[PDB]
């Protein structure tokens, strides 16, 4: 029983994680076989980044520019190149402690682990949604760039997220570890704002769901409807319209509680109607959406109360 | 910016964990040199679980009853003894991942990390408070007996608890490494009540500072109380009182935002008699008392807006 914020274990991060100095310039590096993968924006100077042209910068530096440690050893770099965002530093030594990975991007709604890491020395662990406009609503202070976010399936590390920079409104913004951007944003020091945000309803399903499953029953009703007469609440509320596959990808808790995807959908109409009138669902006193249909199986219990 | 719940990095716990059998019975241990620590309730069929006796239990085994896995990889059990409620297999084998570490008791009110796992496979982190009743509000199924919760404090890990067992409330309840139970339960497969719970009045303060270093400003007031006026608000709305120490604990927080402690009890005072009125803080529409002053130290930015 229970239900919390669950990142995944962050060991075969950690010893992933390296510190990676240009200049004066320090920030963390994902070191896997022999290659060290960090922002690009490690080349630049403070004057550099408020229009950096990287193409010019990269090719103005040689290897003896980067200082690669991981803890006390040094790593020497022998080899430099980059990946649209990202800088690709190849060392002398494949880091004996690579797991399984792979490189993934993921989609709006879905959740990954940070390591969040300092002067590359791993600090703490979180759970993150990347948001629908494509930032997430992370913890970092200066330093943190570079830190990665991770799903774990099987022993295979898929990572999913190099951390870049904040935006003037404090959430965060990165790329792929193909150096590709999350969203609308590029690696200069300019004010950059992010499109307007919804909340993630599958995922507030998938969340009520697990409610049940741990007992929390007061919000449900006998009332059904339709997915079209839901989708009208949800534009009123800001919230995502539903489609038949999420319904689907919901059939596993639904079948689990008993409880018809469209027979939530009219408790969630009225919670958004009616509020909470002072109680709360599992520990909280709105709406969560950064758990997904899988985070809620990976954690809840097989069986239903 | 921002403030998440944020565990530390697992990676030197996960080295620790192994799988711990005896007869039907598997659950969880923590391999530290040359022995494992797990729970006692071990070596309990379904009918001893109901009222042990654990002397007399444990007589009865020897050390070829216990089979205990790192992996795949079987260790030998050279020799067995219990200490309170864990029970202590020596093994032939130093865990070479041994860190640096301390068995450490908590007070109520302090935090600390868990590493879920089941059959000695680490799934999960999170972090938790300990509950002024001496319990724990996890996330917890069959089988995460044995699973610990650790600080970590200069690449040494301070040990504070082993998962025992869920109370019928949900709420779950463990020992020290030392065996010690928090709180006033016993191993023994019986409905145990917690004493009645109570709200981290200096948690929730905390985490007001957390909100104005992140720049959440809006249940500030001018007004200031003393230390008695406010001690009366918080036995009326079930909050432990404050002493001078708190507000001492309090001070680098209140010296990084000029904010008085009793200048930020003015405003718990009307966020208690007035709700917050749909408003949220730092993403939260309830007061949260699972962070300590030290958790926010350590994760917000140490200059305020
Ligand atoms: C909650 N509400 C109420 C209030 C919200 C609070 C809002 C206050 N937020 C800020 O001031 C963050 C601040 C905003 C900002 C952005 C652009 C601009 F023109 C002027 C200001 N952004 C940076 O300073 C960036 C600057 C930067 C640098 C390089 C590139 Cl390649 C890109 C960028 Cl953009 N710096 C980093 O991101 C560093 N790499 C890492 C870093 C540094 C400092 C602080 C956090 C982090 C992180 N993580
Ligand atoms: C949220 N609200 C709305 C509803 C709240 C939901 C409440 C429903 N909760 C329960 O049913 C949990 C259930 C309560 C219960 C307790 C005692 C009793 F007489 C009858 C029932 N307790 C156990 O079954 C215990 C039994 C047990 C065994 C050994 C000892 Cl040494 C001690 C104990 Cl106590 N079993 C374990 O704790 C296992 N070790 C580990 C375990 C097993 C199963 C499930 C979780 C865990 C964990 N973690």
């Amino acid at each position: 029983s229970g239900f919390r914020k669950m990142a995944f274990p962050s060991g075969k991060v950690e010893g992933c994680m390296v510190q990676v100095t240009c200049g004066t310039t320090t920030l963390n590096g994902l070191w896997l076989d022999d290659v060290v993968y960090c922002p690009r924006h490690v080349i630049c100077t403070s004057e550099d980044m408020l229009n950096p042209n990287y193409e010019d910068l990269l090719i103005r530096k040689s290897n003896h520019n980067f200082l690669v440690q991981a803890g006390n050893v040094q790593l020497r770099v022998i080899g430099h190149s980059m990946q649209n965002c990202v800088l690709k530093l190849k060392v002398d030594t494949a880091n004996p402690k690579t797991p399984k990975y792979k490189f993934v991007r993921i989609q709006p709604g879905q959740t990954f682990s940070v390591l969040a890491c300092y002067n590359g020395s791993p600090s703490g662990v979180y759970q993150c949604a990347m948001r629908p406009n494509f930032t997430i609503k992370g913890s970092f202070l200066n330093g943190s760039c570079g830190s990665v976010g991770f799903n774990i399936d099987y022993d295979c590390v898929s990572f999913c997220y190099m951390h870049h920079m904040e935006l003037p409104t404090g959430v965060h913004a990165g790329t792929d570890l193909e150096g590709n951007f999350y969203g609308p944003f590029v690696d200069r020091q300019t004010a950059q704002a992010a499109g307007t945000d919804t909340t993630i309803t599958v995922n507030v399903l998938a969340w009520l769901y697990a409610a049940v499953i741990n007992g929390d029953r007061w919000f449900l009703n006998r009332f059904t409807t339709t997915l079209n007469d839901f989708n009208l609440v949800a534009m009123k509320y800001n919230y995502e319209p539903l489609t038949q596959d999420h319904v689907d990808i919901l059939g596993p808790l639904s079948a689990q509680t008993g409880i018809a995807v469209l027979d939530m959908c009219a408790s969630l109409k009225e919670l958004l109607q009616n509020g909470m009138n002072g109680r709360t669902i599992l520990g909280s006193a709105l709406l969560e959406d950064e758990f997904t249909p899988f985070d809620v199986v990976r954690q809840c219990s097989g069986v239903t109360f």
